[PDB]
């Protein structure tokens, strides 16, 4: 009989079951994203087969699907292995360490120890490792009460805390970090238990043909830095923006963006460009404040110079609609003017750089990249060269000389993150 691996390669498809969530697998008109999605995609390519994603509405369903005849090959869904073996499931090597965290609402008193969880309105996901943590705690503290939901995602639990529907939830640290940017009142109470490793799940039994390939792959994904890069993209908001930066973004998302969203959407439509990228530029530039000023000659929501404003037909840089229109028009123009050899998505990152530093200085960075034997059409290569424009050792011999290329790298990295964050917004 064919092995699990032989079946996948025979069918030419790897079926992977996950959850429908930005953290794992997420559909947007532009495409598909997610930590587990990207990892599974790379694994499918390693096997030389197509990736077919399936989703489950809760963990019980996910595990039921995995154990059914004709079920998927594996589950990739930020799964924490149970503390005892069950014949129905086998786990891969772990690929990410996460810390369970009790989450509370700023404005209420912070529980500091497990004992403080008694007398609280608590909700967690049914079938989760977090539910088992509370079940175990309840044996020690019988008065402990908590509820389990089998019909929501982690984003929904955190929303419940944020708006005061519940007092506390318990989630993995990476999910908190990913969602802190949406919920301004959510705070970590304390770390509950030691760090746990996430793992992919495979069906039960003695067939190790696919498992050995999974573990070989995860080892390689770690070595090549893939796991780190994915971790930083999806789960790195607090690491990069800072904790205060993250919940402050949440506040601004809630209070400021609604005043200007319609403008960004209108500009995006008439310019045929993703409005969330425009909004992301707006946040990096002014934190969505149309009255924002500077001492460097830029002003307004999109931080336009007088020269750019004039060129774009902006008569009032302090008018949010005008600033958004002009700034968006300028970004699209810049992007259109880039050398044809620069393809999307890199093309958009180059355009962000040019928005910040100008096309002339950017071209110097591209020429430096080529000279160093790097690809001048790949953003990640040119990004290495930009900071050198700030150092006389390098810029003195460039055509256009000194430029703050370090700030440009920061600008693009931040805008790309804000862009991700806005794309991953989900509705209540
Ligand atoms: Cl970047
Ligand atoms: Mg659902
Ligand atoms: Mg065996």
């Amino acid at each position: 009989a064919p092995t699990a691996l032989e079946r996948v390669q025979k069918e030419g498809v790897l079926r992977v079951i996950t959850r429908n969530s930005p953290a794992t697998y997420f559909q947007d008109r532009n495409g598909e994203t997610g930590f587990e999605y990207e990892l599974a995609k790379r694994f499918a390519e390693r096997l030389g087969v197509e990736l077919k994603i399936e989703t489950a509405d809760n963990l019980d369903d996910l595990y039921a699907q995995l154990s059914r005849e004709g079920g998927p090959a594996l589950a990739a869904a930020g799964l924490t292995p149970g503390r005892e073996d069950d014949a129905s499931v086998r786990y891969s090597h772990t690929y990410l360490d996460v810390t369970p965290q009790i989450i509370y609402r700023n404005g209420q008193q912070r529980p500091t120890r497990p004992e403080d969880l008694v007398g609280k309105r608590i909700m967690v996901l049914k079938g989760s490792s977090h539910a088992e943590q509370l079940a175990e705690l309840k044996k020690q503290y019988p008065e402990l009460k908590y509820e389990e939901s089998d019909a929501v995602e982690v984003v929904d639990l955190l929303r419940m805390v944020d708006v005061g529907d519940i007092d506390l939830t318990l989630v993995d640290s990476n999910e908190l970090a990913m969602n802190q940017v949406y919920f301004p009142n959510v705070r970590v109470a304390f770390d509950f238990g030691e760090a746990r490793g996430l793992a992919w799940a495979l069906p039960g039994g003695d067939d190790d043909s696919l498992m050995n390939e999974v573990n070989a792959f995860l080892d390689q994904a770690k070595k090549e830095g893939l796991l780190q890069r994915l971790k930083d993209r999806y789960y790195g908001h607090v690491d990069v923006l800072g904790y205060v930066g993250a919940y402050t973004f949440a506040q601004h998302l809630q209070q400021r963006l609604p005043r200007y969203e319609s403008h960004f959407k209108q500009s995006g439509k008439q310019l045929d460009t993703d409005w969330r990228l425009l909004a992301a530029i707006g946040y990096q530039e002014s934190l969505w404040q149309p009255g924002a000023t500077s001492k460097t000659g830029v002003r307004g929501l999109m931080m336009l110079t007088n020269r750019t404003a004039q060129a774009m037909g902006v008569s009032n840089r302090l008018d949010p609609k005008q600033s958004i229109q002009g700034g968006s028009k300028y970004f699209v123009q810049i992007r259109s003017e880039l050398p044809e050899s620069i393809k999307e998505p890199d093309r958009s990152w180059f355009a962000l750089a040019a928005y910040n530093i100008g096309g002339a200085h950017l071209e110097d960075a591209r020429k430096m990249a080529e000279k160093e034997g790097l690809n001048p059409n790949k953003w990640l290569d040119v990004k290495k060269m930009l900071p050198r424009l700030a150092q006389k050792q390098w810029y003195a011999k460039t055509r256009y000389g000194y430029a703050r290329g370090g700030e440009t790298v920061h600008f693009v990295q931040n805008v790309r993150r804000y862009y991700d964050i806005l794309t991953w917004v989900t509705q209540p």
